[PDB]
């Protein structure tokens, strides 16, 4: 539980710089143990994309309710995706293409798609919305998110997505009008 | 010379669905002929990205003299990015990760963007310019490019970058100020 996601951890830091021998190590517990949370290194791999995913969530769970602005959620949000890229380069080079377990990785996409969708609704639903569909609008922002996140990962790292984000910002906030 | 180019589109079209024994018969010649152009499968993957950026850079070199106007010269060079994306799946599955030689890759979209930032500075060479650095609004507009691209390859080419073009224009014309 606590355990699982300690095997995800270590199982995230292997890969920034396998082998289920040394990773059941690393959290002091065997490969048997270890295998009776994650079968497959295929199960786990993408135990590992969910928990970067819920991970992600949570954090995104938190300014949903620090920020009731619209704008402000956004711009966070956003600042999440970047600023998770950048702190992980390695899983970000996976959900970035350059690294099947996809259908997996693209629905992570979907679903920080999903929570940018309703931040967008939920601003029509006290406000009686957008001149754009928030469909459309949430893809919008999710592609330069995903865009910046390629850069990085192409340019071997010399371009980090959190670079100038408030020369950026601007940008996309132009994009909710 | 129009030869290469011919060993290199049906390359890419053999990628799409190598061999340089059926590649080089593909074109009516020898394997001794299409070695004497590209000796290495490493020289012509790399010719094969030049050859997709200058093709490239010879579409976007007509908008500049069709249309004046910045904003509809982005328009297009946009348009022809997503589109090309579109026309060639394959293709762009190695430009957006899921196929080293990257650092041509890399290359192309540096090359793509240079023609951006300077198509957003030749407005206020005329104008005497943005509210933003066009070096910022370039990449912020590649940036938009380079997460539709790397959409369609995830979303198993369910997500189609000119799908609803004319509802996302706007968008980034709203980064143009």
């Amino acid at each position: 539980r606590n355990r699982r996601e300690e095997i995800l951890q270590s199982l995230a830091l292997m890969l920034e710089s396998i082998t289920t021998a040394k990773l059941a190590a690393s959290v002091g517990v065997s490969e048997a143990a270890l295998y009776r949370h994650f079968p497959s290194k295929t199960r786990m791999f993408d135990s590992l994309i969910e928990f970067i995913e819920d991970s992600l969530i949570t954090r995104i769970n938190l300014i949903l309710k620090d920020e009731k602005d619209t704008t402000a959620r956004l711009r966070l949000i956003v600042l999440l995706l970047l600023g998770f890229g950048e702190r992980n380069p390695g899983l970000t080079r996976i959900l970035t293409g350059h690294a099947r377990l996809q259908g997996r990785i693209n629905q992570l996409f979907e679903r920080i798609e999903a929570q940018l969708r309703q931040v967008l609704r939920e601003k029509r639903m006290r406000e009686g919305g957008y001149a754009t569909d928030e469909t459309l609008l949430a893809s919008q922002i999710l592609a330069f998110c995903e865009g910046m996140l390629s850069r990085f990962v192409r340019s071997e790292f010399k371009y980090r997505p959190t670079d100038d984000f408030d020369a950026r910002w601007p940008l996309i906030a132009a994009q909710l009008q």
